[PDB]
């Protein structure tokens, strides 16, 4: 009813199939058919969502207009999500005045004053770490990366939001981690094609979230807030803040706490992972960041936050592992208005998206994109980079609101890591990585690392 | 566009509103609206659940015609139930022609011979039970049953199914043990009212059982099948009859592994925490049967098979309590046929309804109905009983396939621990118990006891 639209305008794509859209093209993974999308068609191209359209776009400028410029005005939500049952008033769900209301409310939990605040904090479990790599590095035994780095990133997300002090990896049974370690699935591509059935679950307060960790964390969370009320972390700054322009909700308070412990987890973990396999597969990079980081922190010395930003090598390094897998992959905005930008119309509804994946592998703005060299990222040549054609925070004011926590999360974590340990591969060790054909941006085949002790 | 059927047939019945039914009136339970509804409306009475017509029979005879006379012929299948998935092949689900051909593969396995051949095994966990309790008993520390119940009926079932041996109470968070713990609650209640939206969840594979702990066993089987294979329990039998009238395939052999597992985990665990209630709230009751038990066992003598059976005043008191809470509540079964039975015609597709919980507490057959009194079910008096009035595992060929298990597990575990323990109140136990308004047979507050070690 609606798979003539891009017939229309002119703009190129892949032919729909009626009902499916454009989905079957999915089987190679979103990354490899955006790639072949943006070989195929060029600057600009459309597909179908189901009975959905999405528009691709290309530009510096045009996206410049819908992440930042007329953010406000016409791209100011993602693509509908659902079911969800009560995490609707969720930051990265919410939409229009309900987002500005909560990006406000939220966004002095990132400044550099509290993230320093917080530098104590995040250092203690960078220790707790290598304790767990030492037990499996005296006891060769190759290592997975995603197990200790997601209980360290669970361990410093705990810490960093509600106190609770957990050696998950040892404690991977406490009552509070379990809970915690919980889109080309069979369920998701049902969403996709039956976008009307999504109102039935909502009304039946079925929602993709289990009904069961949400409910043993509006308590959980409860139990605390009545605990330190009254007797640094993300939730004494939550509640500090309900102490535009109403105040905080507590079934609003709950909603955002969940948003913010996945976002830290699986993706704390997962790209300290592809940055540990870059090393092991590039060990000429891991001299040279060895090198700086001991020349910064001599006799292994403790990182601070004015130490962080002061490693260049560290921050190239990580820069160009981000641009390899950009764990986003894309970035989304719906268009609530009949608009024309940079020359071209854009009717209402439709789904604007920038694949940034593919967007990190062009040609056109990366010598050699499929190469690891983090000296694209040196000072030097740092200049003739786009900053909208590499978004693995996005951009504008909808853009990663914890960005500078992650950065500082992560790079506490590879100091205090490669100071003592060192990381060569396998013969088990896939190399070189095949990404998942799947839904997420993670590996086909889990990361394993033998692991040694400097 | 059905709620006019009972109007017509001249059968009485609450005023059905559109839509809802008579649903409104669960809000105090199946069983206090069955009480209700026997007392107002006499010996047969009608309701709808949302647009499903429900038909109430008190009568021995016509009970008798619908549960084991016309069963094959009539009355085959239970209220249709989902969604499931897979789990279309379980027995207790299964329908007809792939009931009868599931319902004789596997009554083998509740023979006297095999039940008797479970005896050294059963009695094993037994012992692992009193240490649990003792432990707790030394330490004066009020008890749950359910909880150290529930770890023993769950160590039975494992055993008797898979041979997985595991002190479940002691390790709540062995990886077999987690994913095991696991009508009127905001879900199954849009479900009655949303017959038809049934097969969108069914198309989804969205199951009200979580996609994620049946993968989890079907692999789990999957290990042991073939670690036994080539190298006493459930499957061992399960196996060796796949050895009407084609063989047991795999995706069926793993569906009824699951239902047994529920089937012996929270009833088994239910009703003996019903028992030790009568018992700590009628302690003469238990004086007289501690001394029948030594009377058999002396010496704290281990029961035997033979011995089990032997016990008369343990099968009194374990028949009392199921009157009192007969875990099933209802017996149903779907009419296939225009038939008339015992004088009555019964349009097809009429679901037929036992209210065993009312019919357990009828005062015209029963004297004094909610009091405790074994002594209905001495030799005695147990002769003017009517077998179709008192049904706690049904009747008929549809009846509880694991009826003699159900007697054989719970009196080896009364035995072993009443030679031990004796049990008595708390100031915070619940006297007297209140019955969930919800939806299951449990109580409102969980049952909790002093216990003290002879
Ligand atoms: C390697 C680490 C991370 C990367 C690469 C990353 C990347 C991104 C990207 C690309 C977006 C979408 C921006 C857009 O649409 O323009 C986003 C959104 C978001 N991120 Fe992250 N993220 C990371 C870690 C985190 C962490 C640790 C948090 C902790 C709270 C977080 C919280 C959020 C939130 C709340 C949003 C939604 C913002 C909004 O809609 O206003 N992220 N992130
Ligand atoms: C206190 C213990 C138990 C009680 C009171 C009980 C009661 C019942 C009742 C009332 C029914 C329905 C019968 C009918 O519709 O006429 C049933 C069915 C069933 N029970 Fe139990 N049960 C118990 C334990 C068990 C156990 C330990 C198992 C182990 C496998 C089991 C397996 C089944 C199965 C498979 C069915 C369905 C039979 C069929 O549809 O063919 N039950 N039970
Ligand atoms: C794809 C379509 C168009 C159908 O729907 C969307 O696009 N929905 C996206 C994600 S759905 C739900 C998600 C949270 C979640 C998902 C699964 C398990 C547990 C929690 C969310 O609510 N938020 C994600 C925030 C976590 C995060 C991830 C990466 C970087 N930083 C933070 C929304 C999204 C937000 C931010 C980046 C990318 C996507
Ligand atoms: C009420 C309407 C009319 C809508 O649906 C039905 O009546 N569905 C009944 C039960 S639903 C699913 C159930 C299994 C199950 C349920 C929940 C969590 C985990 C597993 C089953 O599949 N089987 C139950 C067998 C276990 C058992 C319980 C008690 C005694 N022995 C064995 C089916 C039923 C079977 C047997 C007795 C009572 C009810």
């Amino acid at each position: 009813h609606s798979h003539g639209l891009f017939k229309k305008l002119g703009i190129p794509g892949p032919t729909p199939l009626p009902f499916l859209g454009n989905i079957l093209s999915y089987h190679k993974g979103f990354c490899m058919f955006d790639m072949e999308c943006h070989k195929k068609y060029g600057k600009v191209w459309g597909f179908y969502d189901g009975q959905q359209p999405v528009l691709a776009i290309t530009d510096p400028d045009m996206i410049k207009t819908v992440l930042v410029k007329e953010c406000y005005s016409v791209f100011t939500n993602r693509r509908p999500f659902g079911p969800v049952g009560f995490m609707k008033s969720a930051i990265s769900i919410a939409e229009d005045e309900e987002w500005k209301r909560l990006r406000s409310l939220l966004s002095p939990t990132f400044t550099s004053g509290k993230l320093k605040e917080m530098v104590p904090i995040i250092a203690q479990y960078g220790d707790v770490l290598v304790r767990n790599l030492r037990r499996e590095a005296e006891t060769g035994k190759p290592v997975t990366l995603k197990d200790v780095f997601g209980a360290y990133s669970m361990d410093v997300i705990t810490s960093t939001s509600f106190g609770v002090n957990i050696d998950s990896l040892n404690n991977p049974q406490d009552p509070f981690v379990e809970n915690t370690k919980k889109f080309l699935d069979p369920f998701f591509l049902s969403i996709t094609v039956f976008p009307f059935l999504i109102p039935i679950l909502e009304v039946l307060n079925i929602c993709v979230f289990p009904r069961e960790v949400t409910n043993f964390l509006r308590k959980s969370v409860k139990r605390m807030k009545e605990s330190r009320l009254e007797d640094v972390d993300f939730l004494q700054l939550m509640i500090d803040s309900q102490n535009s322009h109403k105040a905080l909700s507590d079934l609003e308070l709950v909603a955002q706490s969940i948003i913010f412990i996945f976002a830290g987890y699986e993706t704390t973990s997962s790209v300290l992972s592809f940055i540990m396999y870059e090393l092991a597969t590039h060990p000429d990079v891991q001299q040279k960041l060895q090198e700086e980081i001991d020349a910064v922190l001599p006799n292994k010395a403790p990182p601070t936050y004015d130490t962080v930003l002061q490693m260049e090598y560290l921050d190239m390094v990580v820069n160009e592992t981000l641009r390899l897998f950009p764990i986003a992959m894309r970035l989304e905005r719906v268009c609530k208005k009949d608009v024309e930008i940079n020359g071209m119309f854009i009717p209402k509804g439709v789904v604007v998206m920038i694949p940034s994946y593919a967007l990190h592998r062009d040609p056109k703005y990366w010598t050699e994109p499929e190469k690891f060299l983090p000296e694209r990222f040196s000072k030097k040549n740092k200049d003739n980079i786009d900053p909208y054609i590499y978004t693995p925070f996005g951009s504008g004011p909808r853009n990663c609101i914890g960005m500078r926590f992650a950065l500082m999360n992560m790079k506490l974590a590879l100091i205090r890591v490669l100071q003592n340990f060192s990381f060569k591969p396998c013969k088990e060790t896939q190399i070189p990585l095949k990404l998942s054909l799947g839904g997420l941006l993670q590996p086909e085949k889990p990361v394993v690392l033998k692991v040694e002790s400097r």
